[PDB]
C-alpha cells in the first residue's frame, strides 16, 4: 500500500538522522572506548554484572537494519554505554570518566536531535 511506503520513508529518513547523531555522539568518545563490546577476555565476570552491554558498534549494526523506530529506543541504547560503565567502574578511572564527558558532551547533541524529529515528524 501507498501508507507502508510512507510509513518506511518516514523510517528511512530517521534512520538518516539517527546516523548523524551517532556519528556526532561518538566524536565525543576519541579515544574510542565505548567503539566496541567490551571483551569479556579481558574482563571475564562482566556479564555477572552487567546484564544488557551496549556500545557503538552493536548501535550502528541496529541502525542500519532500521531497527531503531523512535528516538527514544535509540537514546535507551545510547544511555545504557554510559550507565553500564558508571556502575562497572569506579569514579577514579579513566572508563567512569569518559563516560561523564560523553554523558555531559552528548546530551546537547540529543537535545537538538529531539527538536529535529519532532519538527519533521519523524515518528
Ligand atoms: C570495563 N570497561 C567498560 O566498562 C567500558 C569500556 C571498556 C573498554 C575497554 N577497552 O579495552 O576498550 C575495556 Br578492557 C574495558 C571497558
Amino acid at each position: 500500500s501507498m501508507e507502508q511506503v510512507a510509513m518506511e520513508l518516514r523510517l528511512t529518513e530517521l534512520t538518516r538522522l539517527l546516523r548523524s547523531v551517532l556519528d556526532q555522539l561518538q566524536d565525543k568518545d576519541p579515544a574510542r572506548i565505548f567503539a566496541q563490546p567490551v571483551s569479556l577476555k579481558e574482563v571475564p565476570d562482566y556479564l555477572d554484572h552487567i546484564k544488557h552491554p551496549m556500545d557503538f558498534a552493536t548501535m550502528r549494526k541496529r541502525l542500519e537494519a532500521q531497527g531503531y523506530k523512535n528516538l527514544h529506543e535509540f537514546e535507551e541504547d545510547f544511555d545504557l554505554i554510559i550507565d553500564n560503565c558508571m556502575k562497572y567502574n569506579a569514579r577514579d578511572t579513566v572508563f567512569y570518566r569518559a563516560a561523564v564527558r560523553l554523558r555531559d558532551q552528548g546530551g546537547v547533541v540529543l537535545r537538538q536531535a529531539r527538536r529535529e524529529v519532532d519538527s519533521i515528524g519523524l515518528e
